[PDB]
RNA sequence: CGGUAAUUCCAGCUCCAAUAGCGUAUAUUAAAGUUGUUGCAGUUAAAAAGCUCGUAGUUGAACUUUGGGCCCGGUUGG
């Protein structure tokens, strides 16, 4: 079963998660049905503050949508499963370099290939049940910037704690500060 | 300027400027932001075409690897 429900499974936490999809996916006759095609490639643990650590779990991209329909309720399992976790998905994207004036030439860049457009999908991601309605950027004198990210005040409370774990993890994978903002 | 009564003509004194050199004519440069790239002007002083379309010419919005760590590291100053 796990080395089915991983799509490599070469160290052990995966395994611990992977058993919990096939543990909860009896609990219920629902989720025998919806869960049974769904696979995630690695996990990653990044500890922040107040001592918790937060679970990225990275799955394949065409699959992303399915997920969608199952977040609710996995995360509520899971952060029970393993006390003390705070549990989000992320796709996996690839990331191609800019070409340089001396390389030899290959395909078009596709767009979306882009390192901008990659981390822009990696934030949507992160805040999923929610919608981003506007950003800033911030130019300070000391020469630094900071994002802000507004948030659409609906169903709020089921990301309302986590805000401080999603700061660390956005700066883990891209070095960049960001803070949180909900306008009333 | 000069028609008597001359600070300007003519002469005599005195004085000034450059000086082995000083003056005149013609051309050209600066002065000239009176040819303007730097850098002009166009209500009333010279100068916005009756009006619109339109080829050559001149000109044309934003976007794609950014940030963060670790070594070596030359020059100058104390």
């Amino acid at each position: 079963p796990q080395a089915k429900i991983l799509s490599q499974a070469p160290t052990e936490l995966e395994l611990q998660v992977a058993q919990a999809f096939v543990e909860l996916e009896n609990s219920s006759p629902e989720l025998k049905a919806e869960l049974r095609p769904l696979q995630f490639k690695s996990i990653r643990e990044i500890d922040v503050a107040g001592g918790k650590k937060a679970l990225a779990i990275f799955v394949p991209v065409p699959s992303l949508a399915g997920f969608h329909k199952v977040q609710t309720k996995l995360t509520r399992e899971l952060e029970k499963k393993f006390q003390d976790r705070h549990v989000i998905f992320l796709a996996e994207r690839r990331i191609l370099p800019k070409p340089s004036r001396t390389s030899r030439q290959v395909q078009k860049r596709p767009r979306s290939r882009t390192l901008t457009a990659v981390h822009d999908k990696i934030l949507e991601d992160l805040v999923f049940p929610t919608e981003i309605v506007g950003k800033r950027v911030r130019y300070l004198v000391g020469g630094n910037k900071i994002q802000k990210v507004l948030l659409d005040s609906k169903d709020v409370q089921q990301i309302d704690y986590k805000l401080e774990s999603f700061q660390a993890v956005y700066n883990k994978l891209t070095g960049k500060q960001i803070v949180f903002e909900i306008p009333s």
